[PDB]
Formats: C-alpha cells, sequence, structure tokens
C-alpha cells in the first residue's frame, strides 16, 4: 500500500538523500545548476514567494488579505504558510526573525 | 502588476536568490531540515526525493520505461521533462552527479 509505514520510510530516506546531495552541491558551488535541474521554474518562483510570506507573517504588519494582493497568492496558500510556520521549531523561528526582520 | 515584464522577472530573480542564500546559511547553521520542512509541502519533498532517483537511473541508463514507472511511479511525461532538464544541465554538474550518485 502507498500509505504503509515502509513506504513512508522509503520516502524519508529518498528525501534525506536529496538534502545531502544539495548540501554537498553548496560545498562544490553547484547548488544553482542542481536546483535548476531538480526544480521546475514555477517551483523556484513559489519558493521565492514563500520567503516573502514567511517574512511578512513574522513581521505581522500586513494582513493575510493584504498579503494575497501584493504577491498574487491565494488565501489558502497564506493559511498553509501560517500553519507551517506555527509548526516550525522554536530554534528555526528565532533564526528567521533575526534574518528577515533586521 | 503583470508577471510578464522585465521588472517582475528581475524581482523573481532576486526573490529566488534570497531563498538560495537563506538555505545556504541554514546548512551552515544545521537548520536546513526544519527550513525545508517549513518551505516545502510534503508532496513536494516526496517529488524531490523521486527526482533524484530519476536522475540516477537516467544517468545509469539501465532502467527501462516500464521499470521507471513501476519502481519510481514516474510516467512518461515526467521522465521526458527530467530528461530535458538533464540535457540542459552544464557538464560540470553532470560530471559531479555521475560521481556521487553512481
Ligand atoms: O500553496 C501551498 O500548498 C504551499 C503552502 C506553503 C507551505 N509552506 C509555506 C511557506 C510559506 C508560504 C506558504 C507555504
Ligand atoms: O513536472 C514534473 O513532473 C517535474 C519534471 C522535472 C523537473 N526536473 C526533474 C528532474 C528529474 C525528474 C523530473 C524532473
Amino acid at each position: 500500500s502507498p500509505y504503509s509505514a515502509a513506504m513512508a520510510e522509503q520516502r524519508h530516506q529518498e528525501w534525506l538523500r536529496f538534502v545531502d546531495l544539495l548540501k554537498n552541491a553548496y560545498q562544490n558551488d553547484l547548488h544553482l545548476p542542481l536546483l535548476n535541474l531538480m526544480l521546475t521554474p514555477d517551483e523556484r518562483e513559489a519558493l521565492g514567494t514563500r520567503v516573502r510570506i514567511v517574512e511578512e507573517l513574522l513581521r505581522g504588519e500586513m494582513s493575510q488579505r493584504e498579503l494575497k494582493n501584493e504577491l498574487g497568492a491565494g488565501i489558502a496558500t497564506i493559511t498553509r504558510g501560517s500553519n507551517s510556520l506555527k509548526a516550525a521549531p522554536v530554534e528555526l523561528r528565532q533564526w528567521l526573525e533575526e534574518v528577515l526582520l533586521k
């Protein structure tokens, strides 16, 4: 079954292999061509927009509807971003607030 | 406001490079795994794990179309797009991938 625990374990090891591959691509200065190979153009654009969503949610000045109109993202996308930021570990959120809100 | 413009193409490039730099620092701070969990949906993370195996098998050249669809669940359209991306990749990236993946 595709929802089995053994399949979730295979997906996890495949994901960690990508993370390690990307880790060493940065060390070899090959991260830009590898990300161009592994991601579609729309996936790269979404990642850039999601950084802005994280920044504005952390800042708390703009409303979610306001966020939707400046970036062209739906309300559902904004809400899923807020869900993900809420579930993020404290150590990550603390670092993001120092980087994106300086 | 229209996404098809030289001004918006420049904005998309800066937003992408900002995520690239953010992820580079996360690797150096060992926050890459929670950052990637924050910025990607689980189905996107699963696809990236699968695309590594597609690249591996395309470079190896042994798996056939039925095997690629049976083992990786990748249809003909996905393999074709992955092949297109690999053909566009610079040699230096392809040299390195054949070393670390095989
Ligand atoms: O639209 C989606 O499905 C992606 C939602 C999403 C996941 N992580 C995110 C981080 C910031 C902004 C949005 C998101
Ligand atoms: O649309 C898709 O299915 C993703 C296509 C795609 C981009 N880079 C890839 C690398 C390996 C395999 C597939 C891909």
